[PDB]
This record gives C-alpha cells, structure tokens and sequence, in this order.
C-alpha cells in the first residue's frame, strides 16, 4: 500500500506525461528498446526498425506508446484499487502476447528513465520511490493474475 502522499507525488509527475503522452510513449518504448532489444520481438509492426530516427518516424510505435501510458495512467489513477483495470490486461499479456514479468521489469526502467530525464524537478527522490512503489504493486498484481491464469512468466 502507497501513503496517500506518494500516490500524490506519482500522480503530480503523471500529469506532466500527460500534456504529451505521445512523445512520453515514443521515449518510453524507444528506451526500452534500446536497452533491452529482446523486447522489440514481441511487436511484429515494429521488430524490424533499426535506428533511432527510424523509430521516432514510426507511426505504429507512436500509436503503441500511447496504449501503453493510456492503460498505466488509468491503472495508477486507481491508487492500487486497479483490480478491473489488470484483469483484461493480464488475460492478453499472460495468453497472447507472452510479456514475462522480467520484461515488465525493463518497461518500467524505461518508465522511470524517461520520467528522470524529462522531469527531474518532480521527479527526486521522493517521487522516484512512489513511482518505484506504484510500478511494483502493478508488476506484483499483475504476476498473481499471470499465475491464475496458467502462465509462470
Ligand atoms: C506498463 C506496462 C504495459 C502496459 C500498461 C501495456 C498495455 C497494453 C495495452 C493496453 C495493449 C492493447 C490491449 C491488449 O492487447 O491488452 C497492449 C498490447 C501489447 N503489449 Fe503491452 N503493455 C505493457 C507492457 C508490455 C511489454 C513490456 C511488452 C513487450 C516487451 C508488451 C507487449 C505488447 C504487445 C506485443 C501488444 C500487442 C501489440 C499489437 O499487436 O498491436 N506490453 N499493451
């Protein structure tokens, strides 16, 4: 469970991904790509992108950046009360896309990465460890709802 005040600070920098979610979700996926490239096999409109330039003119990555944060902003606004909000999400993740939760893991690096370089005077340290807090709960609600549903990742 986050205090009441770390939910605050996570969802004070959140609101500053959402002047521009897109370009946020372009930084995101684009981080996590490059850091983790075993990632970029999971999307086949993207997999056979190659440089950095390639991948900021993708208009199917740009779209995917955005179902991405749109889904976690809706997930974080719950305040932990996200039960509904993981449900369909682990049903696909666990049975279609097969995203094990190491890869979550790396997503959320990204997440925080981004969030560090864009906003660093709301993102010290008190809002990293909130934001730290909310993305483990998620990854730990989500590996339970894996599990439920047959999947070990
Ligand atoms: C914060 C973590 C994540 C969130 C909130 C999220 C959310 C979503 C949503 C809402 C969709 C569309 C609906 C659906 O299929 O469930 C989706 C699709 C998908 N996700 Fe995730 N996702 C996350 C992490 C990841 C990661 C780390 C990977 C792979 C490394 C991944 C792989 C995919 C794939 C392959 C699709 C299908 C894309 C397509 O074919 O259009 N997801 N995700």
């Amino acid at each position: 469970v986050l205090s009441e005040g770390e939910w605050q600070l996570v969802l004070h920098v959140w609101a500053k991904v959402e002047a521009d979610v897109a370009g946020h979700g372009q930084d995101i996926l684009i981080r996590l790509f490059k850091s983790h490239p075993e990632t970029l096999e999971k999307f086949d409109r993207c997999k056979h992108l190659k440089t950095e330039a390639e991948m900021k003119a993708s208009e199917d990555l740009k779209k995917h950046g955005v179902t991405v944060l749109t889904a976690l902003g809706a997930i974080l606004k719950k305040k932990g009360h996200h039960e509904a909000e993981l449900k369909p999400l682990a049903q696909s993740h666990a049975t279609k896309h097969k995203i094990p939760i190491k890869y979550l893991e790396f997503i959320s690096e990204a997440i925080i990465h981004v969030l560090h370089s864009r906003h660093p005077g709301d993102f010290g340290a008190d809002a990293q460890g909130a934001m730290n807090k909310a993305l483990e709960l998620f990854r730990k609600d989500i590996a339970a709802k894996y599990k439920e549903l047959g999947y070990q990742g």
